[PDB]
């Protein structure tokens, strides 16, 4: 499934290119420009420990997720893949820990070194 396919086909979008952050694209945006540093993006997500024991939505509230790059909002691996997203872009993320959660985990949804899968559809983004 998803998770398996970005194993065997993600581009390596980290800078140490440790396979930390993997991304295929489902869905080419519009034009060029992706975010900046200090942007506002708005989102739809999808997430899930990639063995599938926990799952989350922003399609919960029916809302964009919004969020603001390189603020510390998010897991390091988002402000890495969200700023490589055009607008209108559904991208799949496969996270190592080293760039979500790490050997910490956060309990009680997070194990200990947990590898994150996430769909993600870049709505919007702003200027501050
Ligand atoms: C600067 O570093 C951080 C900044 C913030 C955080 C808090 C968690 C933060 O979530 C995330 O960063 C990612 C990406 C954005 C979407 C939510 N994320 C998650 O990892 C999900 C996971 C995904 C796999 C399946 C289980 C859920 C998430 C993790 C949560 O805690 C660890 C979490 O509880 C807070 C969560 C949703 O709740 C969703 C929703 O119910 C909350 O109302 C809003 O949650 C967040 C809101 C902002 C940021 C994050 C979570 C952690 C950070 O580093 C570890």
């Amino acid at each position: 499934g998803a998770p398996a396919t970005v194993t065997e086909q993600g581009e390596d979008i980290t800078s140490k290119k440790d396979r930390g952050v993997l991304k295929i694209v489902k869905r080419v945006g519009n034009g060029e420009e992706t975010p900046m540093i200090g942007d506002k993006v708005y989102v739809h997500y999808k997430g899930k420990l990639s063995n599938g024991k926990k799952f989350d939505s922003s399609h919960d509230r029916n809302e964009p997720f919004v969020f603001s790059l390189g603020k510390g909002q998010v897991i390091k691996a988002w402000d890495i893949g969200v700023a490589t997203m055009k607008k209108g872009e559904i991208a799949h993320l496969l996270i190592k820990p080293e760039y979500a959660y790490g050997s910490a985990g956060s309990l009680p949804k997070i194990p200990s070194n947990a590898t994150l899968f996430f769909e993600i559809e870049l709505l919007d983004f702003k200027g501050e």
